């Protein structure tokens, strides 16, 4: 059971508010609005369709009512000019900011529209953010930020250097969101995540994940290919978890707010174990090889989470076996 | 003797380079050009007129040759414009970054403008530079880095949290820089400048910095104001040690790059000290009121210097008294 969670879900239902969704037509953001929308909220979302979807939101648009799809009102637009960013702001009582152009090697071959997206961009929605005086602001931030500090499991007050354009621009934002605190009254949180996987987290194009990227391969008998030695380890964590970090921060007492907390499970798999569990997984819906290392990789990544248990009352429920369970079939329909 | 900084600017004068010099309309920056085509240098200007004025490059025109003024090339632009940016790199070996909108209380009221400025315009010429192979990158960082850390003197490993919206963008500079040695094998140096003052320091607008500020003052028979008790203490640190700390450091050899350095001389004044030695210069030149503290103050700076006199062979030859008596007069000129 998810108690404080249920609880504040319940609140949300009875006494229904106005939401923004940045990132809306992507897999963290449709993913939040499909929750949302099944609450009876009332949604704004902004998008670019850059990294995201219109079929995101073509689905969502199944999966809820039509009472419930009335309450959505869809901006296509740019978190780079500040105008749509206070357009959309209006009335807006929640903001949850997902919108950013991701993936470390995308920062390394792109540092400048990257910059712009996850830099400018970010400031934009938080400066519109303030001045219209919304009751809260919860955004995306990124484990990539420990960057090279060796210890195990990572801690929130602990960091490293950065080991990339990535790592910095949400670094950034953490630092630009404390100064909104500290100088305006503005407070927020941000939310570390680690390695989020499930539906419509997007298979294709150059920069996939690799869990959607191994099922696309795995499905498709083409060669999966591993980055390194495969001893590489990671937080895998699935997208339900986030959903309720996100929904708890929103609605976080204001002494829980004006910090960061890691969004994972506190579990460790490697690269190896993983095209292990996946296999497993698709193989019961009824259906290997070496490369060098990603450059500015992070090595080994276990969140340690007591800090959200603690604070906000998060209880993270599903694993990553489970997750990829609750996955393949999207997987499979999607891809067929 | 300063034995280095001699030995290399007659160097210079026998093997001139071609420099770039964003902010050169500025303070800062039109100090550079004087000192670089007075080398007989080869000198490529950027500036918007943002804070820079036309007036200042009309000045530095009046005090070096027709053939010396003939290798100044200017370009009016804005370094948030990435071809810009690229288009003034060509042919380039030493870059002196100085192009930024200074003051803690601007980005306070405006943190957009400073944000793409400081962060967005500084990375465009980071990147261009790092694209075009110039031979040494050398840019405009800031004390205000040090942030809410309690040590005093400053010394450059340790820092705290950034205490402005403009703190953030100088600090992030610097992280920037440092992810560029890392991932592009790009060797920069940052300069921490502590409170510079000399000619052609702008003593008008919303903005101004006390010495000017209090000097402009002085000669009308305006009020001098002092925000506090007085007490409050800065590393004053006369023009011509910053210039000689970035002629250093564009020709410094490949291990004291990558690097920070504080750009002070080591001494702290007081504002009560300060009246007194601005008042007294003045009158060899022949010709008060107490409020509240300026908010998100530093109540006392002051740097270390010895990184850059150990690693770079700085002299901080300069103190306040000889630059307070070397820039009066240029205040008087510029005022009558
Ligand atoms: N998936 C993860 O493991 C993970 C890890 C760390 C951080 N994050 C962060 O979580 C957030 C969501 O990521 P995701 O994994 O859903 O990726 P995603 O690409 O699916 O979604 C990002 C969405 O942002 C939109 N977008 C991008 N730039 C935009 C702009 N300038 N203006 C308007 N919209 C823009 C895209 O079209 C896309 O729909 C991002 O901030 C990302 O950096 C995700
Ligand atoms: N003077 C100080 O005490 C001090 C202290 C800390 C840091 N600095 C830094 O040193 C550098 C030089 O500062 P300064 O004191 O001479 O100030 P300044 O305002 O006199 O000069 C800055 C110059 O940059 C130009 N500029 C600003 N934005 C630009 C843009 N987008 N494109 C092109 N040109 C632009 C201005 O027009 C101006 O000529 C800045 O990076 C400043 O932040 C100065
Ligand atoms: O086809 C692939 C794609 C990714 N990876 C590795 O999987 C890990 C997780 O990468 P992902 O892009 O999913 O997330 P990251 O940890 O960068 O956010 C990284 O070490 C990648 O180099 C891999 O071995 N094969
Ligand atoms: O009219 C003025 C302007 C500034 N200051 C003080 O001078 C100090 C340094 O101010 P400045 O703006 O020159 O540079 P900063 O330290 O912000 O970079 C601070 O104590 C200010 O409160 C002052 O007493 N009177």
């Amino acid at each position: 059971y998810m108690s404080r969670y249920e609880e504040i879900t319940q609140q949300l239902i009875f006494s229904p508010k106005t939401w923004l969704i940045t990132g809306v037509a992507g897999f963290i953001g449709s993913n939040l609005l499909e929750k949302l929308l099944k609450l009876n909220q009332v949604v704004i979302g902004l998008d670019n369709f850059s990294t995201g979807h219109q079929y995101n939101l073509d689905e969502v648009k199944t999966l809820v009512s039509t009472e419930q799809w009335s309450r959505f009102c869809f901006i296509e637009g740019d978190i780079r000019d500040l105008t749509t960013c206070e357009q959309v702001m209006k009335g807006v009582d929640h903001v949850l900011h997902q919108a950013a152009l991701g993936s470390v090697p995308r920062s390394i071959v792109d540092p400048i529209t990257t910059n712009a997206t996850n830099i400018t961009g970010f400031l934009n929605i938080l400066h519109a953010a303030k001045n219209a005086q919304v009751q809260s602001f919860t955004y995306a931030a990124s484990s990539s930020t420990y960057g090279d500090h060796p210890a195990l499991p990572k801690v929130e007050e602990n960091i490293g250097n950065p080991l990339s354009p990535y790592a910095v621009t949400k670094y950034v934002n953490e630092i630009y969101a404390q100064v909104y605190a500290r100088t305006y009254g503005f407070k927020t949180i941000g939310l570390r995540y680690f390695n989020v996987f499930g539906r419509r987290q997007d298979p294709n194009g150059a920069y996939a994940a690799v869990i959607p990227k191994w099922t696309a391969a795995m499905l498709k008998g083409d060669d999966v290919y591993i980055n390194g030695d495969g001893e590489t380890s990671r937080d895998f964590c699935y997208i339900d978890n986030v959903i309720q970090m996100n929904i708890l921060s929103a609605l976080a007492k204001d002494s829980a707010k004006d910090n960061i907390y890691n969004v994972a499970v506190g579990d460790r798999t490697t690269l190896n174990e993983l095209s292990g569990y996946i296999y497993d997984e698709l193989n019961l819906i009824h259906h290997i090889k070496y490369r060098e290392f990603r450059s500015g990789d992070v090595r080994h990544s276990q969140a340690d989470v007591t800090k959200a248990i603690d604070l906000l009352k998060y209880r993270p429920n599903i694993k990553i076996r489970e997750g990829l369970r609750l996955s393949m079939p999207w997987y499979v329909r999607f891809l067929k």
